[PDB]
């Protein structure tokens, strides 16, 4: 039995913020009758995201999609509070291009709604899935080598924009990044647009976790920290230079799994990285944490490369 938890934490000094005594600054505030929603975009066991036509949004009064956040009907005091604690973590952060921004949120007169930016392309490893199997078909435009260093670079800095604010994200993946117009990448949560009870990528343990993309640390000890993150966006890479190949492909998660992480046990190369991107991957699954690089360095060394 899962419950609806914070996923996002924030350092205080490891002391963490208790999202619940962060404030809810009222400039966020936006009418929900002034939302047209359309189709829903996902749903999990404890709410979902529908887009929606937002009227007269911001400061240019803008009419535009936007998608929106919300629980089921029948939700438990308990969640209302932590869909309210990651509102307030939002507003906290604030904005940046490779996030996926807050844009406002009704939380008067009926159910909490957050409103973020729409991501007109969906989610990042269904983008790379579907767009393998475009290439193939001939046996829009195809993907090359510099779009994949562009994903990539894009997640770092987003990444690296939340570990200057102090933020642990402890999801990163390829499906909570989103592409946008343009094809630019945001990280984000979308735990609640995802059917994670029936996702085989999360793993019974203890508590639902994504394993395979999971720091040993992380596993062993539950610790969590940006180095965590860093390890993680190690799998990522991986998902993204195997156009979404899953994690540790074909490998059952048991003890032996665990132990093999723990004593150095790495994913090969995969099929599209060039050699020194496997080498990003590397560095970032160093069994020790501090070892690791940090988010800004990979955001430059992608950089370059692209
Ligand atoms: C794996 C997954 C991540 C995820 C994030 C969600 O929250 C969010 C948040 C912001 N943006 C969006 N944009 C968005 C999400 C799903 C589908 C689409 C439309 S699409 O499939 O890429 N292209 C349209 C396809 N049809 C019209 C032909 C947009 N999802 C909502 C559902 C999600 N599912």
């Amino acid at each position: 039995k899962p419950k609806y938890q914070v996923r996002w934490k924030i350092i205080e000094s490891y002391t963490f913020i208790d999202p619940t005594q962060l404030p809810y600054n009222e400039k966020w505030e936006f009418p929900r009758n002034n939302l047209q929603f359309g189709k829903t975009l996902g749903a999990g066991a404890f709410g979902k995201v529908v887009e929606a036509t937002a009227f007269g949004l911001g400061k240019e009064d803008a009419v535009l999609k936007v998608a929106v956040k919300m629980l089921k009907s029948t939700a438990h005091a308990d969640e209302k509070e932590a869909l309210m604690s990651e509102l307030k973590i939002m507003s906290h952060l604030g904005q940046h291009e490779n996030i996926v921004n807050l844009l406002g949120a009704c939380t008067h007169g009926g159910p909490v709604l957050v409103i973020t930016e729409y991501c007109t392309y969906g989610d990042l490893l269904n983008f790379l899935r579907r767009k393998a199997e475009a290439m193939l078909g001939p046996s829009g435009r195809p993907l090359e080598l510099r779009d994949l260093l562009h994903f990539s670079s894009q997640v770092a800095q987003g990444m690296a924009f939340l570990a200057s604010k102090n933020c642990i994200h402890r999801d990163v993946a390829a499906r909570n990044v989103l592409l946008t117009n343009g094809h630019v990448a945001k990280i984000g949560d979308f735990g609640l647009a995802r059917d994670i009870m029936n996702d085989s990528n999360y793993i019974v343990k203890g508590a639902r976790l994504p394993v395979k993309w999971m720091a040993p640390e992380s596993i062993f000890d539950s610790v969590y920290t940006v180095q965590s993150d860093v390890w993680s966006y190690g799998i990522l890479l991986w998902e993204i230079f195997s156009l979404g190949l899953n994690p540790y492909p074909g490998i059952l998660v048991n003890s032996k799994f665990y132990k093999l992480v723990k004593d150095g046990y790495q994913m090969a190369q995969p099929a599209f990285a060039p050699k020194n991107i496997y080498s990003i991957m590397q560095a970032c699954w160093a069994l020790e944490p501090t070892h690791r690089p940090t988010f800004q360095q990979i955001t430059s060394f992608l950089q370059e490369q692209a």
